[PDB]
């Protein structure tokens, strides 16, 4: 089995994963609609009751299934729970990542093609008024996506971004291709700190911004200030859990995957608690001082609010485009902070299209090459619906990132500390740490963090409970897991002949 390198490595893939552009863009917009600075008082909370046991748990399951050469959820829950059921929610951490890759390296491609139209120029170039500099960009970002201009839910990208996203994903498998030592380590020992520098360079160039609506200390001013009325609301604190999840990326079965080839003894605690460390910073010092604060140096406080609200999506690929267009060499500016975002996530993609390449190595023992390829296929393929049919990625993201990833959580803490046991489980985390874990997180791991995660459902499964083509996804998504369910079923057959 293959092993990670250098503890560095183990650290900066990990953190690799966790930082993508919710750091930068989909963190902002929540902190500012919940309170300001007040948000940090519920998202500390959850990233100690809720985050940060988690994250130990799946680093955990993964360095004991890993040791036992599996790195997959459906054989891990096995392991932890000797069932037929347990092999069957272990699907769903194998289906998830699955289902996201089939969306979100294409997203990933976007970034990629805008920096390439960056760099060479080609962009708007408008024109005085917010919507005359706004929709020039706005009908830019269309015209990629394909984005229906009639009564169809049809999408028709244009072949530039189709282009784009054959070699985004070429460029995916040619870092998976080389293993995690030789591919995802040694490539997140360059993406780190390339992003560390391109994060640095824009929070310098976007404080140095002045304009006649304000500056970028309005923009860290408006950010920062705190509204603790609203925490008086739950949806804040739901709001706040809810983000934890997002940004540390819990519930994927990717740090299940990741941990897994980590040692049998190697630390897991410290490990995965800089890992964590490493993600959060990046949120509130560079993703906070760089989109909100240039949005609001642009189009004054007054407008602050409104720019929150349009969504975190229209803030990084119509806003911010459209403010570098006004800008002094602004459209080197936007080739930085797409080039940025590529990379952001294409840390992220390896490290969730491995927990296919580690099932059919692993239960189906398909080679490297062969293990790639085929998911690569896989996601491929999926993709074209996410392409072509509209809201298709909505609906997709919807079931697997909204509900998918919260319940397969709650999965995770009763199969590994109330089936498997607590106390065993407990030596599991601790086991080789260079630190142990304070003696008070055992409670919040068995009841405070399930508690949360149950009322977070409940929460989620009342008021988050369509065109019919919402369907055709989910007739995919389903037959997805039918598909995924068979190769387990494959997996132990060709267990019991051998
Ligand atoms: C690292 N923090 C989580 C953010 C990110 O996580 C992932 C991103 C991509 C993948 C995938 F690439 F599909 F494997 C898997 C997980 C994500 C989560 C929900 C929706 C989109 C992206
Ligand atoms: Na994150
Ligand atoms: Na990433």
């Amino acid at each position: 089995r293959e092993h990670w390198a250098t503890r560095l490595g183990l650290i900066l893939a990990m953190a690799g994963y966790a930082v993508d552009l919710g750091n930068f863009l989909r963190f902002p917009v929540q902190a500012a609609e919940n309170g300001g600075g007040a948000f940090m008082i519920p998202y500390i909370i959850a990233f100690l009751l809720v985050g940060i046991p988690l994250m130990w748990i799946e680093w955990a399951m993964g360095r004991y299934g890993g040791a036992q050469g599996h790195g997959t959820t459906p054989a891990i829950f096995y392991l932890l729970w000797r069932n037929r059921f347990a092999k069957i929610l272990g699907v769903f951490g194998l289906w998830i990542p699955l289902v996201v890759a089939s969306y979100y390296v294409y997203i990933e491609s976007w970034t990629l093609g805008f920096a390439i139209k960056f760099l060479v120029g080609l962009v708007p170039e408008p024109p005085t008024d917010p919507d005359s500099i706004l929709r020039p960009f706005k009908e830019f970002l269309y015209s990629y996506i394909g984005v229906p201009k009639g009564d169809e839910p049809i999408l028709k990208p244009s072949l530039f971004a189709y282009i784009v996203f054959l070699i985004t994903m070429f460029i995916n498998v040619s870092i998976l291709i080389r293993g995690i030592s030789k591919g995802i380590e040694r490539f997140a020992k360059i993406a780190m700190p390339t992003l560390f520098i391109l994060a640095v360079f824009l929070v310098i160039r976007v404080f140095l911004l002045e304009t006649p609506n304000g500056t970028a200390a309005d923009g860290l001013n408006f950010l920062w200030t705190p509204d603790f009325e609203k925490l008086k609301d739950p949806g804040v604190w739901i709001a706040a859990v809810g983000q934890i999840f997002f940004s540390l990326g819990l519930g994927f079965g990717v740090l299940i995957t990741f941990a897994s080839y980590v040692r049998k003894d190697q630390d897991i605690v410290l490990s995965g608690l800089t890992a964590a460390t490493l993600n959060e910073k990046a949120s509130v010092i560079l993703g906070g001082s760089i989109s909100i604060p240039a949005a609001v140096a642009f189009f004054g406080v007054a407008n602050a609010v409104a720019i929150a609200k349009a969504g975190a999506f229209n803030l990084g690929f119509i806003t911010l485009p459209a403010i570098f267009s006004q800008t002094a060499g602004g459209t080197f500016l936007g080739f930085l902070w797409f080039f940025l975002l590529f990379f952001a996530g294409l840390t992220s993609s390896i490290a969730g299209m491995q927990g296919m390449i580690a099932f059919l190595e692993d239960e189906l023992k398909l080679s490297r090459k062969h293990a790639v390829l085929w998911t690569a296929a896989i996601v491929f393929f999926s993709a074209h619906l996410v392409m072509f049919l509209n809201k298709s990625l909505d609906e997709m993201d919807f079931w697997a990132t909204g509900i998918g990833v919260v319940f397969f959580g709650l999965t995770e803490l009763i199969i590994f500390f109330w089936i498997f046991g607590a106390d065993k489980a407990w030596e599991e985390i601790n086991r080789g740490g260079i630190i142990k874990v304070p003696r008070i997180y055992y409670y919040v791991m068995r009841y405070i963090t399930p508690a949360f995660l149950a009322v977070l459902l409940v929460v989620w499964a009342r008021e988050y409970i369509t065109h019919w083509t919402v369907w055709i996804t989910r007739f995919y998504i389903i037959g997805l897991f039918l598909f995924l369910t068979f190769l387990v079923f494959l997996a132990e057959r060709r267990r019991n002949h051998e």
